[PDB]
């Protein structure tokens, strides 16, 4: 019960305990026998030199490293039972050993965070008040007709959700880079298959037209050679499938969006889903300001252990998109992902404290409605409800999202919400 | 069935295989899905970018490292099923990558050796012919009476198998080293608890006598500071238990040798055991000359893989003796154990081919006799026979020893054996 263990830094802990002679040669000597038997390797020790005598005679000679072996044995045994699976090899960071002085070492394992909330009354929440006007309706109607163009060739009627066969070459400052080498490539526009700006700039151009587009790329880009670099892309565009002139074709109701729908059904389903995405837009718009305000108002120390964990996870997420790759994602630069990781860690901590202090729960009842609304986007909602509920991972992931809004709403009720009417331009600020 | 794989060095192998476009995007794409499902992580990939498209679009960009990941995945999956356990981290030794040329890498796993026999007719076996004379009997009887001294004090009647309390300090050339620091230490002489010569040199001295002893240490010693160093050891020797003057004490029949025995029983059992050790002495004497002759006559390339394996095992054997330690034995110098390891590897290879060519077997019947002879040194041979046979490890290890003599005897029947009479001094050559 009475033991002495210290802490170094991070998850590192320091042991090196001094015990009495009667304690040493009794407990330690016997303990070794027990561990040997546990692995059933006790019978493998042919002892010219009896263990009791040898450990007593040369015990002091390598007693330091004996402790090291024990430390090693406990560490491996502990990780297996705690279900901690380290990939590759952990880095053991020891200090310089001084002969005569004490020694300090790392050894990483368990974690434990603590948070506090301040500046809550300073949280000003902006709620934009918007509505649909005639101009919006007319614009929507005008756009819908412009999407009506069936199978035919030449000219140029590029759709914002169709297949465009693009022949292009990656040229930035008049120089060609490693990427940008593609042939007979079919790009689906509107799905976010390219860097923002690039797939949108195609709109308005004709097939067989050379124009070039101005793309600057994000500052936070995985490829340093292209980060914040203005690329031009010549775009020769030779053939392309194209679709001009509206006639009778039955594919615009079964090749667009999700599943296949009727003339009125497609409009209805698109209308609800468009408004559904509006929920995301408004919610994110509100969330970003709230988060930004808290970070600026309250600058606090951030645990590196949490950051490292998130960075490593982010690398997997990015690699998944990069090419569905893993493992090699480890070699990706830390700083490129650490900047956003800091934000994610802080957000989680802030939300978590709200959850702890108010004792929030993942409400299954609220989740029920969310699942049912999603299920209503399919031919049969009943099978979807069963499908979703028969998979723990889907339920759990949904609950995480549901909890996110619950945590925010709890904060909102405790904060200063101001409702202001605004223009559509302000809601277009979804760049970040 | 038609594949191309090359070899590099050691256990290293080179893959890097070129395939047609149809083969690539078909088999590789589908294989990834199968492996994902095997780990049941396929449902975790929320794909903004479809796998079929991303792996094609950016497939060539990181295709090299994709192969690397696959290589990584195959390696770990293979070792688990092959029951290969690597302790620590395997060093992946790659070469320098040239942009435009081919690449060569290691990656170690499976082994496969081959041997040939030559100079068999040149094997000259020395068989010493010796016999017991009256002088041997007189000397034996003389020695036996000299061991007859019972409990008492002072003077000095040190036995070559009793407990001696020695107070000593480790001093080599007038300098004290890290070791040699022991107090109240009870040393059992005759059992080989010390460096050959040190414990023997005690014989003849008196309790409370300062004399110093010349100990040179082996050239092949684990401690570099003491390897081939002449140590003196001052030896003060203050108390000691001692045993002088022969009276009636019942402990010389139950505190000597193995188990307890009667007056005639002890002599009889000692007599057979002494002759038993003679078998070992003669066998080793014959073996050493035979092995040494073969090595000098046939110098062949030795596979490093086998040597590395033996060295690591030797370090365990040495560490077991050092303090019953493992793991840290890894840090022990390679060159200090590699020299004897080379010999052990060569001997094993030579013996192995004898076994392969003549198709030798581990003769259970011969083993039965050996077990019975060992069992005949106990109070009840029957329980020992059951004891031994109910333990696979004991049986197997015994068979290894039995096989050793069988292999040697097979060689002897093919080699030139010459029987020569010799003196007892030549048989004392057991230093190596």
């Amino acid at each position: 019960m009475q033991v002495s263990v210290e802490t170094t830094q991070g998850l590192g802990r320091r042991v090196t305990i001094t015990i009495a002679a009667d304690s040493i040669e009794t407990a330690v000597k016997s303990e070794l026998v027990n561990v040997a038997k546990k692995v059933r390797i006790d019978g493998f020790r042919k002892g010219k030199v009896p263990m009791n005598i040898v450990a007593q005679r040369y015990g002091a000679s390598v007693r330091q490293d004996v402790l090291g072996d024990l430390m090693s044995r406990n560490f491996i045994d502990a990780i297996i039972k705690e279900k901690i699976n380290p990939a590759g090899a952990p880095t053991y960071v020891p200090g310089e050993y001084k002969l005569g002085e004490d020694f300090t070492y790392s050894v990483e394992f368990e974690v434990y965070p603590e948070v506090e909330l301040q500046g809550l009354e300073a949280i000003e929440v902006e709620k934009p008040i918007v509505e649909v006007t005639d101009a919006d309706v007319d614009g929507m109607l005008d756009t819908l007709r412009k999407q009506q163009a069936t199978w035919k060739e030449k000219d140029g009627a590029v759709e914002a959700e169709d297949r465009v066969t693009i022949d292009f070459t990656g040229s930035v400052d008049g120089e060609e880079f490693e990427g940008g080498k593609a042939s007979d490539f079919v790009l689906a526009m509107g799905q976010g298959r390219m860097i923002p700006g690039f797939e949108d700039g195609i709109k308005g151009h004709k097939a067989g037209e050379e124009f070039t587009i101005d793309v600057t790329f994000p500052e936070e880009y995985h490829a340093e050679n292209l980060k914040g670099k203005a690329a031009k892309f010549a775009i020769n565009l030779k053939k392309v499938e194209e679709r001009e002139l509206p006639e009778l074709t039955a594919e615009f109701i079964k090749r667009f969006g999700v599943e296949d729908g009727s003339v009125e059904g497609l409009r209805a389903e698109v209308r609800k889903n468009m408004e559904r995405e509006l929920k995301s837009a408004i919610r994110n718009r509100v969330k970003s300001q709230a988060i930004e305000g808290l970070v600026k108002a309250n600058d606090i120390d951030v645990p590196a252990a949490l950051i490292d964990s998130e960075i490593d996870v982010l690398r997997r997420q990015a690699a998944q998109r990069f090419g569905g790759n893993e493992k090699q994602a480890l070699e990706l630069p830390r700083e490129l992902f650490e900047e956003q990781a800091k934000r994610r860690v802080v957000v989680g901590l802030l939300l978590g404290e709200v959850i702890r202090t108010n004792e929030l729960k993942a409400d299954e009842e609220r989740v029920k409605g969310l699942i049912e609304e999603m299920a209503s986007a399919y031919e049969d909602p009943k099978e979807v409800i069963e499908f979703y509920s028969k998979n723990k991972e889907l339920m759990d992931n949904m609950r995480n999202v549901a909890l996110e809004e619950q945590a925010v709403e709890a904060v909102l009720a405790k904060a200063k919400v101001t409702e202001k009417e605004t223009t559509f331009n302000e809601l277009m600020n979804q760049q970040a």
